[PDB]
């Protein structure tokens, strides 16, 4: 089917509210789709698929036609070598870390994004990137912040990523069984998510921004009223 594929409703917002269900998606790829899985997302009634990824993973990997549904792709970024060099200086883990520190800050991809759900008539959308957890992390991240989501919750979301990674770690071991015996908690760090990356894309907010407001403020043109707005819009 469609993988480490989640409603963002459901959600609770710190004054108290939910994120209504069916309007927010986020995904791993959507090439390769059956034709049950073409019907699941036509009968969400998605109007948009936002895809995160380079013009060469899109060139490899091109996204299932949906007939009624538009595709906007724009690019958010500017494994046995990830694994042997994993936590040096200029491995893996500090490498996945620089990026999620360059991602929430001038983005063309995540302007355009809050663009597009800033208008009820544009939802439902999709959101999705290669694997559904670096730069769809940030971007459901930012989608949870507009909601006002805590940033426990939001870590709590992004988190879930890790179910997807279990089954690739499994799949990756089928296919070099000289790592079997690799901790898979290090596996983690590479085909999942952990607490550091999402803290470090908060860190660069907090960097330059005195609150979570003052960043939607400056990198969306989100003020307060505006913001108040889509949330009686958004939240049940
Ligand atoms: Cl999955
Ligand atoms: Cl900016
Ligand atoms: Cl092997
Ligand atoms: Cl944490």
């Amino acid at each position: 089917g469609m993988k480490n594929f989640r409603d963002l409703g459901g959600n609770k917002t710190e004054d108290g509210r939910t994120v209504k269900k069916g309007l927010f998606y986020r995904s791993a790829k959507l090439s390769n789709l059956s034709e049950n899985d073409i019907k699941i997302l036509k009968e969400l009634n998605i109007k948009y698929i936002f895809d995160y990824r380079s013009d060469e993973e899109a060139r490899k990997h091109p996204s299932t036609i949906i007939s009624n549904i538009k595709n906007i792709r724009i690019p958010a970024m500017r494994i046995e070598d990830m694994i042997d060099g994993l936590f040096e200086k200029d491995g893996a883990f500090n490498m996945l870390n620089n990026s999620y520190y360059n991602l929430p800050i001038n983005n063309p991809s995540y302007k355009k994004l809050v663009e597009l759900i800033r208008d009820y008539s544009n939802l439902p959308i999709l959101n999705h990137c290669t694997a559904g957890k670096d730069r769809t992390g940030v971007g459901s991240a930012i989608i949870l912040m507009i909601l006002g989501v805590s940033r426990e919750n939001i870590m709590k979301d992004y988190l879930k990523s890790n179910d997807f990674a279990d089954k690739e770690i499994e799949r990756f071991i089928e296919y070099k069984p000289k790592f079997k015996d690799i901790p898979k908690e290090n596996l983690k760090y590479i085909f999942g998510v952990n607490e550091e990356y999402m803290k470090t894309a908060f860190r660069r907010i907090d960097e330059e921004y005195i609150s979570v407001e003052a960043y939607l403020y400056g990198e969306f043109n989100l003020n307060k009223e505006e913001i108040r707005k889509l949330r009686n819009q958004y939240l049940e």
